[PDB]
């Protein structure tokens, strides 16, 4: 997160931190996610497309720091990794950038809601917040595009939901942005999500309730003027989410 401020997991109890085991004995932070049900976490497919092996991932709930410990946190293994079939990437954009992860601890149990761990509500079938609404975003991502290290403390910030009319126009992006995407940015272009924030939640007020409106997906740079962040439009994927979280 460029700009914004440092906070704790209590401000975003639904935030899941995803880690991966690499070749050579190293473990690194990959992306963020959101707890939609006690056993289900939603993220972006591009976070796993290059390394589709579910046994190499580790999920943390209730974690406010990247390395040091936070009391009340819970470690989880990935029982099932579901990537969207129609996923495809260009040099311009990611498409159908959404993924589901079924988590389970060592005892085979799911998440236990606490003051630091809670699920986020999903939007209603084709019912998004009105454009111009203030939404929150979180993650352990970069504070500057140029940085090589991710911050140690969780960050969050606020951005404005932008209409497709605006985002789809050439003064911003173009044809690459579809109705399955949502754009949001800071009208002053000082705060935004960045590398390391992918898979994270874009939370907005829907029916006077905090709702998962989008998933951090892509953008040209980070906090670049006239280049808004692009999120996966969760509401346009409800049938998909429901059919995969059945039995
Ligand atoms: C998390 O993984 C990031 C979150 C970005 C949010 N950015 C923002 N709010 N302004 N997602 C990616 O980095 C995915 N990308 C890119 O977004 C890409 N932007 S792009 O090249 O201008 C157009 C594009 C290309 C390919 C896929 C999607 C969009 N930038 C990348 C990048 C650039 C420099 C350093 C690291 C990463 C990039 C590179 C490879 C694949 C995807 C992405």
């Amino acid at each position: 997160i460029i700009g914004g401020e440092f906070t704790t997991i209590e401000n975003q109890p639904w935030f899941a931190a995803i880690y991966r085991r690499h070749r050579g004995g190293s473990v690194t932070y990959v992306c963020g996610g959101s707890l939609i049900s006690p056993c289900w976490v939603i993220s972006a497919t591009h976070c796993f497309i290059d390394y589709p092996k579910k046994e190499d991932y580790i999920v943390y709930l209730g974690r406010s720091r990247l390395n040091s410990n936070t009391q009340g946190e819970m470690k989880f293994e990935v029982e099932n990794l579901i990537l969207h079939k129609d996923y495809s990437a260009d040099t311009l954009a990611h498409h159908n950038d959404i993924a589901l992860l079924k988590i389970r601890s060592k005892e085979g149990r799911c998440a236990q809601p606490s003051r630091t761990i809670q699920t986020i509500s999903l939007p209603s079938m084709y019912n998004d917040p009105q454009f111009g609404t203030s939404c929150e975003i979180t993650g352990f991502g970069k504070e500057n595009s140029t940085d090589y290290l991710y911050p140690e403390q969780l960050k969050m910030t606020v951005v404005k939901l932008i209409s497709h009319r605006e985002c789809q126009q050439p003064h911003y992006y173009g044809s690459e942005v579809t109705t399955k995407m949502l754009c949001a940015a800071d009208p002053q272009w000082k705060t935004d999500s960045c590398q390391g924030d992918s898979g994270g939640p874009l939370v907005c007020s829907l029916q006077g309730r905090m709702t998962l409106t989008g998933i951090v997906s892509w953008g040209r740079g980070c906090a670049l003027k006239d280049k808004p962040g692009v999120y996966t439009r969760v509401s346009h994927f409800l049938p998909w989410i429901r059919s995969h979280t059945k039995e």
